[PDB]
């Protein structure tokens, strides 16, 4: 059975609206894509500040 | 910048359509919750193996 | 040669002998089920708040 | 709700008997450590490959 | 195509300074190692707190 | 202490030399900028698989 783990990470400063929804939309996409059975679903979201991630080498904060 | 990445660990054996349905629908239910632009939504699926996980002790899903 | 990383998140406001013990004994368990060598073994801890993941799309803060 | 989810890394090379054991044995030092209800508690192995990771900057363990 | 993401997970306690050149130093390092096109390597910084960590069972804390 | 853990997401295909190059280089880049310990610097590949991944909702790199 499919136990889905989802890690969301993202900057920081999200509203707890958003953190909400995001949590339950991400699980309606798991869900409806898979078939995974709803309550195997889970979310974890990690906020990360600026200054400690990047692309291309460049982080956002810089 | 918001760069959200997305981890999905999930049990092996959906096929390459569905694991592209998901990228989308995760692409999807991210933009839409956090008004992250698309271009910086990463979606990675990681297959579980069967017999590597378990919950309650048990390999089972939940 | 086996080198376990051990990566456990749950929720936050666990004491320091709670995380004292659990670092012990997961690492405890890693070794005698596995044979590897417990200097091998590392384990890192991440607490989470509770508005910040779910199971089922519910946040475990609502 | 605490909810663990427990991610262990290490060398591909063990029985699925031995991950058995790996899955209960964690669940069990993280339920005595932190009093996480049985139920909530998740373990995923992951399997790392031969030169797929090292210490040190070799490709060995500690 | 490639996209690498990388995640650091360190002792807390770096100066902005070092946490720029850790992103640039392990961008340069993903690249020039795997052909990856700069612009597709990603990095993710997540600082530890010493009591949050440890190997052979003991956190660095203690 | 220090103990950088450094986990790399990268698409399957690159060779073991490669590989082992690139445990080196991270490496190299983690003690450059951070001071860490070479001895306490542990560097993580993992593959992912084709069609596994996205940006922007689609299976391709930035
Ligand atoms: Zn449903
Ligand atoms: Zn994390
Ligand atoms: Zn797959
Ligand atoms: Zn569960
Ligand atoms: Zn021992
Ligand atoms: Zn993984
Ligand atoms: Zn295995
Ligand atoms: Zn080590
Ligand atoms: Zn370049
Ligand atoms: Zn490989
Ligand atoms: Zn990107």
């Amino acid at each position: 059975s499919m136990m889905p783990i989802v890690n969301v990470k993202l900057l920081e400063g999200r509203s707890d609206e958003q953190l909400k929804n995001l949590v339950s939309e991400v699980t309606d996409a798991v869900e409806k894509t898979t078939g995974a059975n709803r309550q195997a679903i889970h979310v974890v979201i990690e906020e990360m500040k600026p200054n400690h991630y990047g692309v291309a080498g460049v982080r956002k904060s810089d």
